[PDB]
């Protein structure tokens, strides 16, 4: 069933991820088509059934030849208030998605699954709010507050749902982590 | 000419930018949408579309009557490996902004333009090689690097096209910083 309405429908949702130029012969290794004819066929299509659709958005070749999902000129003017203007940067975010995961959790144990580059990710996320340090026997345990949550979609700030829906976001981008929370919780279970 | 698929054209804009969850009361504002009887019929509208369409992206409402542009997840979990991880903050950002266009600028000017806070943006932006600082008679003078040119998508590193572009980012993103050019510059002509 990998059929050809699924592979344009993967190279359009690449288009629609990246928001970046990327050439043929990049989404040819990260898309795996190996017909370069083929893929290209595909976004010439991709391309003008937004065209035959009169919509915002437009999909267009730039550069050498490489192919974006932009806004048309004509709406991004009219929508710039919206575009979002995030704080974070890869790191801190990466240990959020930890932090928000493992909650309560102790400081420490971050730091040993993120090195002393932590060390400022904690602090910067407490001063943004997004989570809480509670001091506990000579230590701190970190989890997510209600700024959080209102952030990102739990109105009800169920710490067992925020546990769950980036225990996802963690095998999903971070598989190396993952498994450096795998290979720990070996470890814990053979040395006590 | 304020025409009904231009009202449309203008939801699916604003959906495709935000990529977070928005309500029609939130719309209602930003878009200038008076009726949110008709701003609604316009997103289910706009979900069917895409539904009918078997594309890869959707239109769901979400939690307390928002809606968004997702991913579906059938599809999402393919290309992850394609999300960007920016590095930059939004200050820093802005701050970039300000350096690619008024390039060669003093570092003094910036930090006019832009406080103490900037101190640590040129830190930041040196430090990830995008701007240079080229010491001039007890200063230095700041301007963008060829590591920028590639990731922003000139090949040519013109700095005058550059100059260009980014005229017209301070003046649509940054309106409030564009008059403080302004005012400054009628400062300068009025002073010397």
């Amino acid at each position: 069933v990998d059929g050809l309405l699924e592979d344009k429908a993967l190279v359009e949702a690449a288009l629609f991820v990246a928001g970046r130029p990327l050439s043929l012969k990049e989404l040819s290794k990260a898309l795996g088509i190996k017909s370069l004819e083929y893929l290209e066929k595909l976004i010439e299509l991709i391309a003008s059934e937004y065209e035959e659709r009169k919509s915002a958005i437009e999909v267009v070749k730039v550069l050498g030849d490489k192919w974006v999902m932009q806004l048309k000129q004509e709406y991004s003017q009219k929508v710039i208030h919206l575009m979002p203007k995030p704080e974070l940067r890869a790191g801190e975010l990466k240990t959020l998605a930890l932090i928000a995961y493992l909650q309560p959790v102790e400081q420490s144990k971050i730091i040993k699954l993120r090195g002393s580059q932590a060390y400022e990710h904690i602090k910067k996320l407490l001063e943004m709010g997004l989570i809480y340090a509670e001091p506990y026997e000579r230590t701190k345990l970190l989890g997510t507050t209600q700024k959080f949550a209102e952030l990102y979609g739990f109105p009800e700030n169920d710490p067992e749902l925020i546990k769950e829906a980036f225990k996802k976001v963690i095998h999903s981008e971070y598989a190396d982590l993952m498994e450096k929370i795998e290979k720990n919780n070996r470890k814990d279970k053979r040395e006590e």
